[PDB]
């Protein structure tokens, strides 16, 4: 059959996901959706022509004994409560990052998850499906570049809206590298360090743009992460990781070159919206195909969600202190191995 | 509802189409299959899982009245029987290569086509659909290099097989940039000439590789085209425009970059399955929509086809000739502008 | 000593010539000149302050017992006087092209010059000596492609005068890639054809451009070569060589790259002259080495002179023709290989 | 005349510069040298076929009134001694790397320079010679990114010696980071701190290779630097400066490009010698052409001696510290500015 999904949270994110599910990819229908605001739901249901029942609550609709999954895409603070009751109602649950807003939320969420014996809970982090991430990913896997040494990397974006903080840098922003990065090489974070280089013109006042994130792993890999979101000329996501005895590196979105007016030319994209389009596509297909075929889910996991939470958590300590700071995390147990 | 579509020959390409509609895209069903090797039929809905109906012919799966849309994917020369069927049945039609093995063929699907009113037939060039030659339409579209003067294009492939003969240089390899150079620049081919450097030791004795194509269209575009399919480094298109102001190309396939063994490199693909498998997706998934919202195709057309079989086999002449020779071509009728 | 050289010709050419050796390079001094205008002349032996004597003609300046060497930098027309003068002086000559504007003017040239028994002239290709094309030919002579099978290149410029005719495109222009392409791949020319594609509007009226030149080897190697000198967006040479298993390219002169404004780009020089500059250094300076260390000269040598001159002559008459045309060679002298 | 120059200290260095100013350049000739080890000194004036006089010492070079300017190219520690000799003697003096051992003995060769009223020393930087840190310069100069902000950069080196030590890393590679960057950014270094990554296999068990040198300016740029000095796959100076507006990138070396077995490739140098050929060339030129047209040098000065000495004993302190190190740098005198 098809997978049998329902929606908690029909706000951009989660309409963006139903969109993707309804009309570009395989094997799921929407048959369930809630919001806080009923009548943004309702509205929802009508504007991509769902057949699809709207539940007042998310207890309501986990309830709905035909409903084997669901996306969780409410307000970032609100999810972990519906995480927890996905896990005990037994169904596969597709989590927007956060998957919880601290560490402690996250091992509620661990604790649970390890119980049923299976996972079921993917947590939104999909760089881990973009092809160029993946290529890395392989030639590490292949030892390409013997032992992992430094990784060089930039978030750079255009410009930020008026009430975007320094927080948030890491919080919303590095939250992406955070993730992809300890999976790339496979060991864990063991301390951070910000340094802040001279102030943008481009960032307002308030703001702390651009940032340096100084991480280093367990194994002794050196990161140095640039975050500049005022930038000015584009969304650019660049990665570098330097080996005993090669370098990778993350390509260039696929672009025509011109040559014209006295410069050999690709673009760069200004909207982030189309740099990850395809990976978002991915990442829903993976949870759909993998609960059909394997009974469970296999994309980054409740462990990977408490390695974001933890570190994000050092970071923001950096960001205020000016000292290396420790992440300190529990030991991963081997139902996420 | 979901696009309901019958598949009309179920070798290697039928089934890839049939794996993709079934696994990866949205809004459409397999719901008919027939072959002329019944038993070939019966196993690939058995090894698909389809909900589906084997045929004995496509007469009989034309009648069925639940089929909405047939895809054409038997045996080259008995594509043009089958789309004048379905034409005459009024169901859409997905054609791949050939159209029909002549213009005279072509003319009679144009000619059938153009008394329905509106658009039925969709023939499977993949190239319009691939990212890199959207993105070059859509510079010319924006007159960004001014007039199209010159075409330099490269078809490129490591090996071919011992059946692979001097013709299918232009009729399986080169039709693609055929298809899409006219397209790219809407200009009207006007005549060919084939020339033959020195054979490649990679070539067997029978073969001539590589080949150089040189194309003129009515407005004095020229383009160069290059083939030569045993170049042992990698299945590689390349294509550069050059216009008045300024020039375009296409990318290179998107590859992390390595630093090893005093060399920077990127990959070559390999295996043309893997250039393309994004535009098939897409061009399928366009034949779905365009069908339920417009209610008619809208990707290559049956005069497309024709237009390639015309410039084909002048490609052919000039191959055996050695002289430039002409393409004729009949007036573009108002339906397909 | 340093070597004592006497330049024949005054001009721009000249004066350059005159500045590198005096200014930039090792082992040589200006000791004599000669120029139609005497007065021009003199302006020059001021100008860059050179103790040299000023001779009213170039018989004169090659009776001159403490000239070793001479540059013919005159009017074009007038190169194969002074070379056959100098021959007969025992001169040393480094001649800018062309050597003589006939193929009989440079058959004269080249009996004078077997009977010496050495070689006294290096004509003024300085391609050979740009590292790009360096490269190039020892990455050919290593086997790294196996045999060539095809070259593609272009010569393109922003704009001409109002005085550049369309005979000038190979005279003028097209000469360099002459002369470069068939020292890389080792084989002689056989036959040319002239192609005209649209013009562009950055032509004059009177103008042919752009303009494809196909190039057909003895060994045969094709040879597609666009000419367009009126491009507008930069002077930009490229040139790709296919081989039977890989594809070697010139390089992008070295430019920082920018990110800027939704941009990636490199910078594409607009000045001709800012293109060659190190391969005019190379070759001067080789010019004075090889004499020195050798006792004769080492570059393009007056055998390639005649070979530009008789297929530079083929290529204007195929501009005429649009037929195919042959480039007659006599069999290169022992004296030469 | 040829500006006459006397070499103190006839190794490798003093030979290669020897070289490059009797067979490669322009305006000067070798009168004198002296070498600790007078064997050697005749050798290296035989070798080269001077016309030279061999000193028992500097004192003795230096009292030779036909000498205009010397070269000091003996040990390194050596240095100070006779760069003071030079300047108390009125000879233009070209000094390699280091000017001085300590800060301490830089300050006493600015304090002597300061009283001729004119610059004589040049320090032989050779990085801001080379034309792609020329381009840096020129596009930061014209305000292209806005503010600098950030430097990533990296020093790479295939492998290195036995003798190779943790502290070389910044004493002898780093050294031309830290000299060219605050030229390029017109800014003062304030502080320093170094980072360890994981050791290489590649490094002996006495080095701490590679290394991450993270640099402070007073004005608030903030410097990653990467040393890898057993990189393995070749010799590579990377450098990326980011500004409010955009970034600058330093280019690869020149190199054709290749297509063959499955990868698209340039060449990385291995030989660091031919990293900079080009730039030494340039140095010693300007050096000779800025002595005799202007009466004085203007490269890099006794003040970027001297802050080269600050800042890499602050490294070294930092190397063994762990801790943030300060960079105490005297206000630049307006002699130098
Ligand atoms: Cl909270
Ligand atoms: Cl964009
Ligand atoms: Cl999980
Ligand atoms: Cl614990
Ligand atoms: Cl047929
Ligand atoms: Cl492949
Ligand atoms: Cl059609
Ligand atoms: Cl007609
Ligand atoms: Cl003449
Ligand atoms: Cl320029
Ligand atoms: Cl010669
Ligand atoms: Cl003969
Ligand atoms: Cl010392
Ligand atoms: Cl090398
Ligand atoms: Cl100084
Ligand atoms: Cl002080
Ligand atoms: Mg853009
Ligand atoms: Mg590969
Ligand atoms: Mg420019
Ligand atoms: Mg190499």
């Amino acid at each position: 059959m098809s997978l049998r999904i329902g929606v908690i949270g029909t706000g951009a994110i989660g309409k963006e996901h139903i969109n993707r599910i309804t009309n570009k990819l395989s094997g799921a229908e929407i048959v369930a959706v809630t919001d806080v605001n009923q009548e943004a739901a309702q509205k929802v249901v009508e504007q991509y022509q769902l057949n699809a029942t709207v539940y007042p609550n998310d207890d309501s609709l986990l309830a709905d004994e035909n409903v084997d999954a669901v996306l969780v895409t409410s307000w970032g603070p609100a999810h972990e409560s519906s995480v927890l009751k996905a896990i005990k109602a037994q169904k596969y649950v597709f989590c927007e990052k956060p998957l919880a807003t601290t560490a402690e939320g996250c091992m509620r969420i661990v604790e649970e998850e390890i119980k049923v014996g299976k996972r079921l809970v993917q947590v939104g982090f999909m760089r881990r499906y973009d092809s160029g991430y993946v290529q890395l990913k392989e030639a590490l896997d292949n030892h390409v570049i013997g032992e992992p040494l430094m990784i060089h990397c930039a978030h750079r974006n255009p410009t930020v809206g008026d009430n975007y903080t320094t927080d948030m840098a890491v919080v919303d922003t590095l939250v992406h590298e955070i993730d992809v990065l300890h999976w790339l090489v496979n060991d864990d974070y063991e301390s951070v360090q910000v340094i802040y280089p001279k102030k943008s013109k481009n960032a307002l006042p308030h703001l702390k743009d651009p940032q340096i994130v100084v991480i280093e792993t367990k194994g002794g890999i050196v990161i140095n992460a640039e975050i500049y979101v005022n930038c000015k000329y584009g969304y650019d996501i660049q990665c570098e990781i330097v080996g005993e005895d090669g370098i990778i590196k993350l390509p260039e979105p696929s672009s025509i070159s011109l040559r014209k007016e006295g410069r050999f030319s690709t673009d760069i994209l200004m909207d982030w919206q189309r740099r990850f389009v395809a990976a978002y596509d991915v990442e829903i297909q993976d949870f759909i195909d993998s609960i059909q075929k394997k009974g469970e889910v296999s994309g980054p996991t409740a462990w990977d969600g408490y390695i974001a939470a933890v570190t994000t958590d050092a970071c923001v300590k950096a960001q205020e202190s000016g000292q290396k700071e420790k992440v300190e995390l529990k030991e991963k147990p081997e139902f996420y191995q």
